[PDB]
């Protein structure tokens, strides 16, 4: 809804095309960055998966 949020909404779509590159398909750590109400958070949360 914010400008932060707006944000955040494109950095949680941006990010994970690395994953979807990498041949990740999991959708249960993809739910995890819906839940990093920060940019940080999605950033933390996909660092394992990226680095998996």
């Amino acid at each position: 809804g914010t400008i932060d949020e707006w944000l955040l909404k494109e950095a949680k779509e941006k990010a994970i095309e690395e994953l979807k590159k990498a041949g990740i398909t999991s959708d249960y750590y993809f739910d995890l960055i819906n839940k990093a109400k920060t940019v940080e958070g999605v950033n933390a949360l996909k660092d394992e998966i990226l680095k998996a």
